[PDB]
Order: structure tokens, then C-alpha cells, then sequence
């Protein structure tokens, strides 16, 4: 009964040479719910927009992947709405008004209908930021988004899931999300326990420690997974809604200057915007996972690989640059530590970096863990 929550990509098939991931790589049978991302909303007229119609429609993306419950009837096939890339004003806009979300709200109904998805995950990063467009009224209005979402999905009949991505900082909760009344309305809770830590941060760190560091002050003291956790369940969310978010890719920096000290916390050069991009996901700031261990994992590596023991993650460095991710070890300590704390189930973005190809050793690792672990797993009742 628990959840393996698989986002899928669906720009990863862009990607060169063994980077190229479709539809047909999605290791269908590891996941009990996987999300095709993203589409969007139009600025205009706050419509489902599709994102790339060649690919979504002409070539059949959006159907291939929901065709694919066919050879695997127990899985749900979702699509995701939003994303960071899509920006937070067309949301903070289209639920200002209880005309533009009832617009949106049949949009959306006909989208899944036509396209024979099992429901909608929400991803507007963030209602109620004002660095995404955001406004205080966001709060409320999401809200009453997600109780006409909801109320319609019932209406048509079929069962439909609504979920969400959250993020876990107490100040985005509280600017963004009334805890209590999202949680009952919605299926699962898809909690983003990642991008912790970052270039934008102006230090060097992994990015989704698992418990707390003794460099970890202010913002940052409560900004870890097994916190942010905690503090949905303080919040008012029940146990058995939350989802753990597993990040398939680490998060890089450019270290600064002369800079030898290569220890968590250590000064970067922030103005390189992160670390040099890696040759498949081509993007400063981060690295999948199967780019690093390519690179980290091989027998003559001139990384210098390492492990952060409170917050159990590995991170590498090698010249300048410097990487904060998560490898089997730490993705089984996290498995672990979902089944002590008895939450939902664990997701992962994404599943189009894992190791698919098999480049550094087993096809799949670590969605393999995920799978392994829940999938002999019984989510307890609310503590
Ligand atoms: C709701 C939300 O904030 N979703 C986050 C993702 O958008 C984000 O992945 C990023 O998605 C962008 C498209 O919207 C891509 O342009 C970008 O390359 C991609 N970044 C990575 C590292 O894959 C992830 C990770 O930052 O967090 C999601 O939860
Ligand atoms: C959908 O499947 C068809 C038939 O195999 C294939 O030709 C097409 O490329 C697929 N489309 C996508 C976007 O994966
Ligand atoms: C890779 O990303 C860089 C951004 O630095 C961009 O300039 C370049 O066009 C991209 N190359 C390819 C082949 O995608």
C-alpha cells in the first residue's frame, strides 16, 4: 500500500547519445505512479497548455505513456501541471478568480479525458511567493483550486487522483499552503525534500540532508529531510498522505578562488551560477545521478569522494567543482528511515536520470531501492 511516485520528463528524450530517455525506458513495473511532466497554463485564457505538441501530441507522447496501463493495469498514470520552469504569475493569475479556475478546472477535466490520464498532480512553485509572481491571497485561492479540482474529478466519476508537490521551508508553507485542508483533499502529498541546499545559497552543501548539521543556522537549522517532514505532520498533515522526495541528481558548485577547503559549508563562486555542466544534462548547477557516477564511480577517478555523517549523503569534488547527490547508501538509509516514520511511500525526481543505461554497473539502482523497499512495506495507520 505504499507508493513508489515516479516523475518522468518528458524533455529527457532531447537529451544526446546514452542520455536520451523516452517513454519506453520508464521501468514501468518499479513504480506504482509515475507523472508525466510538465504541461502548463496559458497566460491568457488559463488553459491546459501544452508544452511540446510535437512531441505530447503529434507523436503520441501523451498516449504512449498512459497506453502503457495496458501491460501494467496496477499502475497509475498522472500528469503534472506546472514545474519550476513554467514560472508561479499565470497561477498566481488563473486563481485569482473563481471564473479563471472554473475555466482551468474544465480544461483540465477535458485534457485528462482526452488523453485517458488517472488524474492531475499539481506543481505551481509557489502560491503566495512574491519571487515567483506570487500574492498573500494565494493561500486561500489554492485551496479553493484544489476543492474544485476535487469536487469535478467526483463528478466525473472515474476516480481520479489529485495530488501535489510541496516544498518543506516552514516560510513557503505558511506563505503557500493551508496544511490541514490540502492534505484531506488531496490523495498524496509529493514532498520535494530536495534543492535544499544550492548555488543560490552561496555555499557549498548536499542538497537533501537527511537530519540536521551543526553548520545549519537560521533558515537552515529545520531545513533537512527528517525536519520538513515533521513539520508537515506538526502542520496538520496526517502520516499516511506524505511521500518522500528522492533526488536522482546531485546539486554542483563552482568553488571559488583558491579555495582548498573542500569541507560542507566551504565558500563557492557564485557568480558561475554552479558547477560546470556535464555533458547529457547540459546545465550549470546540477548533474543527474548517472553523470556523477560515471565520472566519480570509475576505477581511476580523480574525484575525491566523501560522506556527510549527520546528514547521510555522499558529496565529490575534484579541482573546482564540487558535488552534493545521493548514491545507494544514503537512498537506503532513506528508505529506512520512511518505514520507521511510517509515511506514504517514497518519489523521485526523476526517473530519466537514474543509471538506466547501466553505465556504472546495475540498469535502474536506484529506483531498484525504492521499489524494493516499499514494495515489501505496510504503511501504518496515522500516528
Ligand atoms: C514544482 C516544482 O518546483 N518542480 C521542480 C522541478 O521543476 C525541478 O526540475 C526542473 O524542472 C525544470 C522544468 O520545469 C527543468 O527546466 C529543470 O532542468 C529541472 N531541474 C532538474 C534538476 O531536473 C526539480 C529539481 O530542481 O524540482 C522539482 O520538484
Ligand atoms: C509512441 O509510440 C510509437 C509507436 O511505437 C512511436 O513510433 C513513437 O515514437 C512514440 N512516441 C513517443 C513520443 O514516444
Ligand atoms: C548546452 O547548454 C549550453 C548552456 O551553457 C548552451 O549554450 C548550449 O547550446 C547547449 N548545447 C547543447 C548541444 O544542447
Amino acid at each position: 500500500r505504499a507508493r513508489v511516485v515516479c516523475y518522468f520528463s518528458n524533455w529527457a528524450v532531447y537529451r544526446p547519445g546514452v542520455g536520451r530517455y523516452g517513454i519506453e525506458d520508464i521501468p514501468v513495473d518499479m513504480c506504482t505512479h509515475i507523472i508525466y511532466s510538465f504541461i502548463g497554463v496559458t497566460e491568457d485564457t488559463q488553459q491546459v497548455l501544452i508544452i511540446d505538441p510535437e512531441l505530447d501530441v503529434d507523436k503520441n507522447g501523451f498516449k504512449n505513456f498512459t497506453s502503457l496501463r495496458s501491460k501494467h493495469p496496477g499502475v497509475k498514470f498522472t500528469v503534472a501541471v506546472g514545474g519550476w520552469a513554467e514560472g508561479g504569475s499565470k497561477y498566481s493569475k488563473m486563481v485569482a478568480a473563481k471564473s479563471t479556475r472554473m475555466a482551468f478546472v474544465r480544461s483540465v477535466v477535458d485534457f485528462l479525458n482526452k488523453y485517458n490520464f488517472d488524474g492531475l498532480d499539481l506543481d505551481w512553485a509557489y502560491p503566495g511567493a512574491a519571487d515567483r509572481g506570487g500574492s498573500f491571497s494565494d493561500k486561500d485561492k489554492f485551496l479553493y483550486l484544489v476543492q474544485e479540482l476535487r469536487r469535478a474529478f467526483i463528478r466525473e466519476g472515474k476516480g481520479w487522483e489529485l495530488t501535489a508537490a510541496v516544498p518543506l521551508a516552514n516560510f513557503r508553507l505558511m506563505e503557500g499552503y493551508h496544511v490541514p485542508e490540502l492534505c484531506q483533499e488531496l490523495d498524496a502529498i509529493h514532498v520535494m525534500s530536495y534543492d535544499l541546499r544550492g548555488n543560490w545559497a552561496g555555499f557549498a552543501d548536499v542538497h537533501s540532508p537527511l537530519y540536521k548539521r551543526p553548520h545549519d543556522q537560521w533558515a537552515y537549522e529545520k531545513l533537512n529531510v527528517n525536519d520538513g517532514l515533521q513539520l508537515w505532520e506538526d502542520k496538520g498533515c496526517p502520516t499516511n498522505k506524505l511521500v518522500v522526495g528522492i533526488p536522482f541528481y546531485g546539486r554542483s558548485f563552482t568553488l571559488s578562488s583558491g579555495n582548498n577547503n573542500y569541507n560542507l559549508g566551504t565558500y563557492i563562486n557564485k557568480e558561475a551560477g554552479g558547477g560546470d555542466p556535464a555533458p547529457y544534462t547540459n546545465a550549470t548547477g546540477f548533474w543527474a545521478y548517472y553523470e556523477i557516477c560515471t565520472e566519480v564511480d570509475t576505477a581511476d577517478s580523480k574525484w575525491t569522494k566523501k560522506w556527510d555523517e549527520h546528514g547521510k549523503c555522499p558529496y565529490a569534488y575534484k579541482g573546482t567543482q564540487w558535488v552534493g547527490y545521493e548514491d545507494p547508501r544514503s537512498v537506503e538509509i532513506k528508505m529506512n528511515w520512511i518505514k520507521e516514520k511510517g509515511y506514504l511511500g517514497a518519489m523521485t525526481w526523476a526517473i530519466d536520470m537514474d543509471d538506466f543505461q547501466g553505465l556504472c554497473g546495475e540498469k535502474n539502482i536506484l529506483i531498484k531501492l525504492l521499489h524494493k523497499h516499499m514494495s515489501a512495506y505496510t504503511v501504518p495507520p496515522p500516528r
